[PDB]
């Protein structure tokens, strides 16, 4: 599925991602635009063999289990492909875990790039929220 912008903001909201661990909505928002233009089908293959998926481009090296991707864990205890869903729930749930290991949004690097310090709000502007 691909989502609207502010349908993404309110699916988003509503599975209280909405300043959680201090983020903003839209930076949540600006993250998923840059890692997978709001495509929840999106997958990308890192340089290590991991693969990154859905809309928030989770990776397996860590996060989730792929098959494919020896010596990795699976932190979110979900198979990638429930990354992929039109469903966001589980991309959202497993993000909760990921923002909360320490380096807050810095582990999106396309949000350390081109999200971080810029005015995320704009990302929200115009929404009924
Ligand atoms: O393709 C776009 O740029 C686009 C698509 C959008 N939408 C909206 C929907 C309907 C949602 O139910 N689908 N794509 C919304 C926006 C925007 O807010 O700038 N932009
Ligand atoms: O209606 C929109 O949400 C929309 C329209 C766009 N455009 C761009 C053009 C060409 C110039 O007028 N026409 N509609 C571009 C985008 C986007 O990149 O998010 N969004
Ligand atoms: O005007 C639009 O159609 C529009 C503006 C957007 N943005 C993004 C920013 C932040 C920095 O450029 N400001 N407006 C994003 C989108 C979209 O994702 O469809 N659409
Ligand atoms: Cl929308
Ligand atoms: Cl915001
Ligand atoms: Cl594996
Ligand atoms: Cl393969
Ligand atoms: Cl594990
Ligand atoms: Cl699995
Ligand atoms: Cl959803
Ligand atoms: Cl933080
Ligand atoms: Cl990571
Ligand atoms: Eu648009
Ligand atoms: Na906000
Ligand atoms: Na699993």
């Amino acid at each position: 599925k691909v989502f609207g912008r502010c349908e993404l903001a309110a699916a988003m909201k509503r599975h209280g991602l909405d300043n959680y661990r201090g983020y903003s909505l839209g930076n949540w928002v600006c993250a998923a635009k840059f890692e997978s233009n709001f495509n929840t089908q999106a997958t990308n293959r890192n340089t290590d063999g991991s693969t990154d998926y859905g809309i928030l481009q989770i990776n397996s090296r860590w996060w989730c289990n792929d098959g494919r991707t020896p010596g990795s864990r699976n932190l979110c205890n979900i198979p990638c492909s429930a990354l992929l869903s039109s469903d966001i729930t589980a991309s959202v749930n497993c993000a909760k875990k990921i923002v909360s290991d320490g380096n807050g949004m810095n582990a999106w690097v396309a949000w350390r790039n081109r999200c971080k310090g810029t005015d995320v709000q704009a990302w929200i502007r115009g929404c009924r929220l």
